[PDB]
């Protein structure tokens, strides 16, 4: 069903995909050949099902957890550029990529979250997650919130709840020791303790999605939120004051939030295995191509060493950096697809209040399987 001779491609609807649409039109200039740019839904869940039954994009942009999945599945391309390529990219974001020994993916981004404030409404930042509490009345004064942010998916809880000591997968020997999970730990357990008992006296709402959080600050319904740089493109053109600093600290502890890539791959079906190679080692990954896709919607710390260091100096980036290093790096292997899942259930569970907060996550120690 992949077409024989053309490129589409997939990338999540918060990344850019008006800039790496552009990018297209160069490669359109000179060789002749079409590059459609698309985002979809599920895409994390979407392209091993559409790539197991020989079908799917040419190439794929997610974080480089899913990608092991991906290699374990076999529905992914085998990547072999030289190792004069290879020494122009910060050599670390090769290790997220390398399932057992061998290739499967180009690193491009270094993603992290970071603590937005709404400069106006918020002059000073809170240090502990502990203030918020009394934070909230202040502005609840005003007929504003304290913070707000996405509490439905897990990238965004978690941050909070490793702090402690709250972990997916011990590191045993090299390899990630699967068998001793830590997501229902008295360090984790006390962690997610906070996010429900803040909302038990309405400094946050349960059901906040993503959508509502962003458009709550936007505009300003709210002081401050938990996001990516992604997010910078809109809240600079909606045209608030907003800096950006470290995640804070839970019980005198740094918030470790889990610290994605954003890599690509190729199909296995897929017929134009060195017609991706040729748009991705040449146009993408440059101080022109990876230009316009930060210009849409910014990546911030990007995998190419030439770019990166030219825009090292925006303390948005550099905060984005000091999160990311304080944080730790996301596992690759293919149960971090059921991790993730276990404890997006977990949370949402005691978040609204359904069920007790030891039972939820002393299940999903079972559910990382
Ligand atoms: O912790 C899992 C949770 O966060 C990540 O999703 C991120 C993704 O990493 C970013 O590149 C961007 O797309 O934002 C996503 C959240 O909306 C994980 O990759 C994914 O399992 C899940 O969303």
């Amino acid at each position: 069903k992949i077409e024989e001779g053309k490129l589409v491609i997939w990338i999540n609807g918060d990344k850019g995909y008006n800039g790496l649409a552009e990018v297209g039109k160069k490669f359109e200039k000179d060789t002749g050949i079409k590059v459609t740019v698309e985002h979809p839904d599920k895409l994390e869940e979407k392209f091993p099902q559409v790539a197991a039954t020989g079908d799917g994009p040419d190439i794929i942009f997610w974080a480089h957890d899913r990608f092991g999945g991906y290699a374990q599945s076999g529905l992914l391309a085998e990547i072999t550029p030289a190792a004069a390529f290879q020494d122009k990219l910060y050599p670390f974001t090769w290790d997220a990529v390398r399932y057992n020994g061998k290739l499967i993916a180009y690193p491009i981004a270094v993603e992290a979250l970071s603590l937005i404030y709404n400069k106006d409404l918020l002059p000073n930042p809170p240090k502990t997650w502990e203030e918020i509490p009394a934070l909230d009345k202040e502005l609840k004064a005003k007929g504003k919130s304290a913070l707000m942010f996405n509490l439905q998916e897990p990238y965004f809880t978690w941050p909070l709840i490793a702090a402690d000591g709250g972990y997916a997968f011990k590191y045993a020997a090299g390899k990630y020791d699967i068998k001793d999970v830590g997501v229902d730990n008295a360090g984790a357990k006390a962690g997610l303790t906070f996010l429900v008992d803040l909302i038990k006296n309405k400094h946050m709402n349960a059901d906040t999605d993503y959508s509502i959080a962003e458009a709550a600050f936007n505009k300003g319904e709210t002081a401050m939120t938990i996001n990516g740089p992604w997010a910078w493109s809109n809240i600079d053109t909606s045209a608030v004051n907003y800096g950006v600093t470290v995640l804070p600290t839970f019980k005198g502890q740094p918030s470790k939030p889990f610290v994605g890539v954003l890599s690509a791959g190729i199909n296995a079906a897929s017929p134009n295995k060195e017609l991706a190679k040729e748009f991705l080692e040449n146009y993408l990954l440059t101080d022109e191509g990876l230009e316009a896709v930060n210009k849409d919607k910014p990546l911030g710390a990007v995998a190419l060493k030439s770019y990166e260091e030219e825009l090292a100096k925006d303390p948005r980036i550099a905060a984005t950096m000091e999160n990311a290093q304080k944080g730790e790096i996301m596992p690759n292997i293919p149960q971090m697809s059921a991790f993730w899942y276990a404890v997006r259930t977990a949370v949402i569970n005691a978040a609204s209040g359904r069920q007790t907060v030891d039972a939820a996550l002393a299940a999903a120690q079972t559910n990382a399987a």
